């Protein structure tokens, strides 16, 4: 049955809760982002009403085939009312279309759902700032000080001045970028803005990306591979064996790979900056680990939660075995401590 976790008191909504059939008392189902633990049990056979960004709602009716009768796209950072109740989603800095949900109860208490997110300054200048919120539904998935990763910007810089490097020493090289889902488009848009090329890729997705409301898109992507130098494959082909079984693919128009896994935390974030990375090479492929986060850093979320100043939390991640569950509360005990609430 569905988690005490995934539902929002007082009300009958619930919250990325599609995999335990017909939810009991549930009128409205939210869903934060379109990442497959999320969503998982929604199909073209689901019959209840569904709630999302407009980015969201165009990932489940063209990729899911939701049907779309059952979709209500709600627009960002507005006053909306959804069954007799006032909602405002926000931008989570997760990947595309994913939010953070703000629900005023009718007894006047404020609960804060962040969804998946990457805590930043900048949501401390949004609606949230203007009340108290007393609940506060939250991403767990790094909450340990081991986990450490350098900002987006810097990664981005990196992976810039690599490829510019190596295309510029050989034009004859392809650039190759790993991906699974949908999120950390910017590493590869990055990289062939800066070799003037667009994005080769399958046609699968391609029309993931088509859903995605990115400004020109259609000037930066393509699903012919024979036009293009940075080429998009699935993570599991990032590897010396599967990427010269596609560099015999692609027709003797290149010799070359570099290619980028972009992964979140490995151990080697505990002593390695991001400017000495070297990457694993064998004969003319090189593979580069860049370690570009979609979720909150241990110090990034402490500042968060410290600022907010929640009366209660309520964790979303990591929840399933009671040592983590202690050893997370060991925390937020640790913040209130500090902060003075
Ligand atoms: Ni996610």
């Amino acid at each position: 049955t569905c988690p005490f976790y995934k539902k929002i008191p007082g009300t009958g909504f619930t919250v990325d809760a599609f995999q335990y059939g017909v939810v009991e008392g549930c009128t409205a189902y939210f869903l934060t982002h379109f990442h497959s633990d999320h969503y998982a049990g929604l199909s073209k056979h689901f019959t209840f009403p569904v709630y999302c960004s407009e980015i969201t709602g165009n990932l489940l009716k063209n990729k899911l085939h939701v049907q779309e009768q059952y979709i209500h796209p709600l627009p960002l950072d507005t006053e909306c009312i959804v069954n007799g109740v006032k909602v405002v989603l926000l931008d989570a800095n997760h990947c595309p279309g994913a939010v953070m949900i703000l629900f005023y109860l009718p007894n006047g208490t404020v609960i804060l759902h962040t969804g998946d997110f990457r805590a930043d300054p900048s949501m401390e200048r949004s609606l949230l700032a203007d009340q108290k919120v007393h609940m506060l539904y939250l991403d767990t998935t790094y909450c340990s000080p081991e986990y450490t990763f350098p900002s987006q910007q810097e990664v981005i810089r990196f992976a810039i001045n690599t490829a510019f490097e190596a295309v510029t020493l050989n034009p004859h090289a392809l650039v190759v970028c790993g991906t699974y889902s949908i999120g950390k488009e910017k590493v590869f848009l990055a990289i062939a803005d800066v070799l003037g090329s667009k994005v080769g890729m399958s046609q699968e997705k391609y029309k993931t990306l088509q859903c995605l409301n990115i400004p020109e898109i259609n000037s930066l992507i393509t699903t012919d591979m024979c036009s293009s130098l940075v080429h998009l494959l699935p993570m599991m082909q990032i590897n010396f064996k599967g990427l010269q079984s596609h560099l015999k693919k692609c027709g003797g128009k290149y010799n070359q790979i570099l290619a980028f896994r972009p992964t979140g935390w490995t151990h080697s974030n505990k002593f390695t900056r991001i400017a000495d990375v070297i990457p694993q090479t064998k004969g003319n492929i090189s593979i580069y680990g860049i370690p570009y986060s979609e979720h909150s850093s241990y110090l990034e979320m402490k500042r968060f939660v410290q600022w907010l100043k929640p009366q209660k939390i309520i964790p979303t991640v990591n929840v399933g075995t009671w040592k983590s569950r202690s050893t997370m509360e060991k925390y937020f005990r640790e913040w209130k401590l500090e902060a003075g609430y």
